[PDB]
């Protein structure tokens, strides 16, 4: 509408994909449309495709898009959010070479953007609305994050199946988690700092740090903190050696 | 109606707690009162809240819930077990201060009664029946529990995401597990004495038997019965301390 | 319709057990009419099936039904395919008893033949629908399977809850892989021989190879290729033993 906000490489990407898209497989354009072309933004696109997902009887598709819209409105730099997240999975994934995968397809993706929805609302003392999205999420997108817990920006969830995130646990920016991985059991949950890796089924379990940088190997079991810039593996964890 | 049954905490504070969630976010109302405020009792809200879950097409919300009426009248003591089951997640859970949380959320709570109800119909011989619900539960609650398996009372499925239970295997009272747990391989499962914790990922396998009181730790491998009131770790587990 | 083709005591079996079933729980009959008794053929009992299970209001079960139909006219060998699956079921699995279980109740099995119009679908360059199929089955059958990988004859994924499977990953014919098993990371993904036997929650990482007939304990981290005839356990996983 105005100034550098046009500047959208993202979105007219995404746009240009569902195109071709929908050109390549006709039937498939209900879906495409619905969800990419005939939607005004890219921040409407992803809450359109979210509510859809989680859409049910008990509570409707639109009852959770018009949820969605007033987080926006209340928390603009969820634009920003959103497309780092994007491009985390976009940067971090070689199976998926299209920035409008994560947007139709990921529940990971969808996962990391329900719990920001769910958050809000938590903060906001509508804890029911808040716990609903938290249980349809994990019978859905099989994600179990507590609406407390803090995820940071440029968050890439991989596969997600099984992902269980405590109270009071924090994880900061450019951060990737694996399927199958809890941070478990005041603060009795774990902190991720900046730039970690975790691999599928690693448990981190306790108010403890896993440091800027460090990475868990698959099925690691970590009861203790772990430094910054240093692979672990292991049950229990032992660190295995360094890492950049 | 009359006597000892009118004292009813568990269903007295759950009503409460729904009122005034629907008067903090009004338009939750509809779920509010449908699952709880417009229900004669805790076993129909129950009862009903799983019925609308696990209702497909394929089969109905109402069928579901017929069968389960069948159920109650021919297991009264599920109005105990119920409610115990309810309390065990308000005791041994920090996360959720209402008794209203489980019932409506939490899907361990809800696979657990599935579980009730489909054992119920494999005993009588519909097998189908069973089949349907544990099917059912599996790709709805990802708890996948075969209707012969036997669950005591007062159990607490915390999250529950990839809990696979098997044929023969047998849960006393006062038991909690976690997400990722496998209970599984005449007799070839496991057999958990009361008063168990089974921590995330566990895996416990065989014709085996774990002690009361026992705690196992996360992401242990389980292969040899284990003593009354240790706790277990590691990959395969041993008995790394006692506890209560 | 005429020679060796009309020998098919599997589907007559599912058809003879569907019959029984009905029979002994009535509310039953739509879904067993639907699925079995008014199909033409078991290819089309399984295609409903799935279709049904994934149908959604995004993209409709008549749709995904209509394209199983393309895939089975250009797949001819399915039939044998669908049928030698369901024959591992039943050879492999003491808790069901009839050919129909994985037919009507199994997601594993769903999963697989899901997976197999994926893949037909991505080859053809049809990525935007193998893609919705791979996050549907996701999301519905808790299975991640990469279109691009490919899976052989006769595969038996049990209880299946968790499973990723990556986009160079190969499995080979009459293998069983059990719930929580993650195959993942050019070739990147690994290669699994005819005959193995995957076990609860494995790992296995990288571009390695498990060798024919070779068994992994549940739990194991595989991080290095096994040889053909071995079991193996533990993280990382070693070798404990020879097997058949
Ligand atoms: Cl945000
Ligand atoms: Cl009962
Ligand atoms: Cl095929
Ligand atoms: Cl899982």
């Amino acid at each position: 509408n105005a100034g550098l906000d046009q500047v959208d490489p993202i979105w007219h990407s995404i746009r240009a994909e569902a195109e071709e898209a929908t050109r390549n497989d006709p039937v498939l354009g209900a879906f495409l449309y619905a969800t990419i072309l005939n939607q005004p933004s890219l921040e409407e696109a992803v809450m359109h495709r979210i509510a859809e997902r989680l859409g049910h009887p008990d509570v409707s598709a639109d009852i959770l898009r018009q949820t969605f819209d007033t987080m926006l409105e209340a928390n603009p730099e969820w634009s920003h959010v959103l497309r780092v997240d994007i491009q985390a999975v976009y940067d971090r994934d070689p199976a998926y070479s299209r920035f409008m995968d994560p947007v139709l397809y990921l529940k990971g993706f969808h996962a990391i953007q329900t719990h920001r929805l769910a958050h809000w609302l938590y903060k906001q003392g509508r804890k029911d609305f808040a716990y609903y999205l938290q249980s349809r999420s994990s019978s859905i997108f099989q994600t179990d994050i507590h609406p407390a817990a803090r995820l940071g920006s440029g968050l890439f969830l991989d596969h997600a199946t099984g992902l269980v995130v405590g109270e009071t646990a924090v994880v900061e920016d450019n951060v990737s988690i694996l399927h199958g991985v809890t941070l478990g059991g005041g603060d009795r949950h774990p902190k991720i700092r900046q730039g970690v890796l975790i691999g599928a089924g690693a448990k981190i379990l306790g108010n403890i740090q896993v440091g800027q940088c460090s990475k868990i190997a698959a099925g690691s079991v970590v009861l203790k903190s772990v430094p910054h810039n240093v692979t672990v593996a292991g049950v229990p964890a032992r660190i295995i050696g360094e890492t950049g």
